[PDB]
């Protein structure tokens, strides 16, 4: 019967329409490359006050050669003209009562006891310690840096997928509304322009600058790198995120410490102790592309015949059946 | 013959078991992100003693920032109060018996030569040379910090899997044993426990502390994120493994030089010349997550499908022949 | 009839064999792990002279740990002796002719602008700032290292796949035709030697060492690890290449600004401020492994199967249509 062959042939364009299409959405004739080759190399601009001194790039930013991990500090506790020596730690979880509770057994990790039990201040008893005097006093309230809000991270940034050898940079002039020194990245207006605004990216990562800068915190500059190599170069476009990664029993924020190292004339040595809470950005590049490919169209080209030629014979069942 | 279906029937259900198994193990049905995007913030905490000298985290942690490679230096050599000038440089290869074989024809790749024969000592005649004076004896033995063994390294660690958005991060309370700020790391006892012992590092990488901090090294710690995300978010864990990988005609160990620059009142420059030894530190972050997915699914179904058409005629006809 | 099957065992041969080299060209039997876990230790060796100074490895080199990312200085800016104050800037785009066109709308981005119109010289009248004086000058023109191009990079590189845990090393004294310490890498002579002249570098990512040397740049050091699991571990073997990635509105080069912080004996601070320009090497760390797996030679073997099939369905098509 003919009718047979339209039911056939009606089975056959639905069925091979749907599996058609689900492979076609897919991208199951193309190869994957996801091993992105990405150089980043970043600029921050700017200049703060803090204190009754002024911040430059060379004062804040941290490490200085522009990498894809940086720091721009916002806020510093200073302790002046250290020196190596004996004094009673500031710190109360070094209280003692005596010399019996100033052993090694006590609070192993922590700095070097030398076993007597001194007179911080009136009010405090601690372990004496050996090491850079006076001692630190990380409990006090500085002021923070505000003008890092308006400070610029201009990011250059040139990847290459290896599997195809595709190779670009993140600098399109022809994709900025603005030139490319007096633009500005806008999720909207300026997507591709590749200096951001430090308050920008705080509030893009949903974040309070007055709080974030007084704690200090971890920030993502996330590019993306998706791309169908099948299609234009022109179509290889990065696409920028923002998130904060320190998120969040553990206090949040961030700092190091670092030392400014002098010497005196007759030979002794000092330091200024710092410690420093900043916004660390770190620029996490993503990226996958996909080229057609003869093995995976075959695959793929194989799985839909098979998958269609069964299911005709269901659809028949089905039918029939009824 | 009704036995003729039953025989078809063991085929289909003993042949469909075995790549039925086979599939399902190696997770055909799913697509797999292998590009993990990880940020690693570290903290370093604890005070040694070296020569009559206390050292804290501003003194032998190098970066100061937390980063994913840090060093934490066990022994240095000082070459206190350089300035530029002319001097005999110590090291034997330099040795000259006149200022003939001092021209720049000789040893090209090291200092530069001024081209007279100088005796650095009474008993070694050496070319002598432009730059920072005296010159730097790094055959001379020196001790190591011990205490080191004993600092800890806290690693917070926050990936994610972009092709399926899916973040994490390392903290996790409820799976420690102890409280997040006394607990430490140990495979067993408390395998998610983000700080680990120097000392307890150096074991798990089959190292000798002592050896080690002598030559310095290179070791990595190692987090891994293998993850089914068709689990639950509580199922895909980090686990942790360490290494030693500079390993092994190289001389081994891991040390670098680096300078405290100091200036004089009438102007001057000299500086503090330093060569380190220490134990750089790697965190390595690999991972790579499964998602159910319909391309693959179907892939897998008709290769096991056609996979069992084919073998229970091969059966049949392995059977039936006998 | 006989040639029946004559044509159809051909039409199996000569289709079976196109199929079968098809796949077996790609290997397509293989799984494959993109996701190397590389780790890189690089040292830097040699000596220059700049002005009448005398550079080593703790002077030009930054940062000093021998990371994946490290800069060459080559040509520096230095400002002596800047100390926090008030000074007119010396920029021609700060000019001013009165105190109204120095309010903070003007320059937003820039340095922190008193209020006041001074005179930096008699041919330039510039908004006055607070900060480090006096203000830098990055419009003159100062020499280059040149012995740069005669320094030599080792990179030791120890890398893992971990789909397969299979962790090998770049230091491999059998590939290199010289001895480790006295090689140099050529990629035609000694392929394998891990050991870089600088200028060579310059050259293979085709770059001139005075221009370069004189904007400054970053060039990459490509470490590709494509291998074969299923051949001898003395088959998997690094390969070496080489590029610049800042390329190229924008200005060309390198440079970053650090100073070198000084006080004096009665307290008051100091710095000097160095703009560096120099090259900056990125160790780009890329690999793929494949291993023969049970699963891909099984999809694989059922497409080349059905391909087949459908193939001689066709060609008897296109034949007996003929
Ligand atoms: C580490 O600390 C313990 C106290 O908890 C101490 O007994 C031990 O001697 C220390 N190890 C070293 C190498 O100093
Ligand atoms: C950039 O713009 C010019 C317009 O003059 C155009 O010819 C060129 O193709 C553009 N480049 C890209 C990558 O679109
Ligand atoms: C160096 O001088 C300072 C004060 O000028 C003094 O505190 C210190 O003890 C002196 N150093 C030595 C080793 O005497
Ligand atoms: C590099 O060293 C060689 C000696 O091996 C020397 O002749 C040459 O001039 C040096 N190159 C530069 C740029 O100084
Ligand atoms: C953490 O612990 C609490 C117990 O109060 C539990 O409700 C929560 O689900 C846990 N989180 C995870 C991720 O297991
Ligand atoms: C600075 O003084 C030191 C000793 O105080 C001396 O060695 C040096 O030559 C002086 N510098 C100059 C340029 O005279
Ligand atoms: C940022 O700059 C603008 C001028 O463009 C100024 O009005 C604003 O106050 C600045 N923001 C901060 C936090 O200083
Ligand atoms: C290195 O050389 C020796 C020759 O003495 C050889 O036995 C060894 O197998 C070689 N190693 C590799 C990895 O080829
Ligand atoms: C410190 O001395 C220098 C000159 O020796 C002077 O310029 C400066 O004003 C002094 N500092 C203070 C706070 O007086
Ligand atoms: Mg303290
Ligand atoms: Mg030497
Ligand atoms: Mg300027
Ligand atoms: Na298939």
């Amino acid at each position: 019967w003919t009718i047979g062959i339209i039911n056939r042939v009606v089975q056959l364009l639905i069925i091979s329409y749907f599996v058609g299409w689900v492979f076609l959405h897919e991208k199951a004739y193309q190869v994957r490359d996801t091993a992105i080759e990405s150089s980043v190399v970043t600029k921050v601009k700017g200049s703060g006050l803090y204190a009754n001194r002024v911040m430059d790039v060379s004062d804040y930013v941290t490490p200085p050669q522009g990498t894809s991990v940086f720091v721009i500090i916002t806020k510093m506790i200073v302790t002046e003209n250290q020196m190596q020596g004996f004094c009673p730690e500031s710190e109360e979880k070094y209280r003692c009562v005596s010399d019996s509770q100033c052993g090694p057994e006590r609070l192993p990790g922590g700095g070097i006891l030398t076993g007597r039990c001194v007179n911080y201040s009136s009010v405090l008893r601690t372990c004496e310690i050996q090491g850079w005097c006076p001692t630190e006093v990380d409990t006090v309230e500085t002021p923070i840096m505000m003008e890092a809000e308006n400070f610029t991270i201009f990011i250059k940034n040139s990847i290459r997928f290896p599997l195809f050898n595709f190779e670009k940079g993140n600098l399109l002039p022809n994709l900025t509304a603005r030139d490319m020194k007096t633009c500005r990245f806008h999720p909207d207006k300026d997507p591709f322009c590749p200096i951001l605004r430090v308050g920008d990216v705080v509030k893009f990562a949903g974040q309070d600058f007055a709080k974030l800068a007084r704690t200090g915190g971890v920030l993502g500059i996330k590019i993306g790198w998706v791309c169908d190599l099948d299609k234009a170069w022109d179509q290889c476009i990065p696409k920028y995120s923002f998130t904060r990664l320190d998120s969040v029993s553990v206090s949040p924020g961030y700092n190091f410490r670092f030392a400014k190292y002098y010497k005196m004339e007759n030979g002794s040595e000092y330091r200024t102790l710092l410690k420093a809470f900043g916004i660390r950005f770190d620029v996490l590049v993503y990226g996958n592309a996909g080229k057609f490919n003869i093995i995976p169209t075959i695959i793929s080209s194989v799985a839909a015949f098979t998958s269609v030629g069964v299911g005709t014979v269901l659809c028949d069942i089905i039918l029939l059946n009824f």
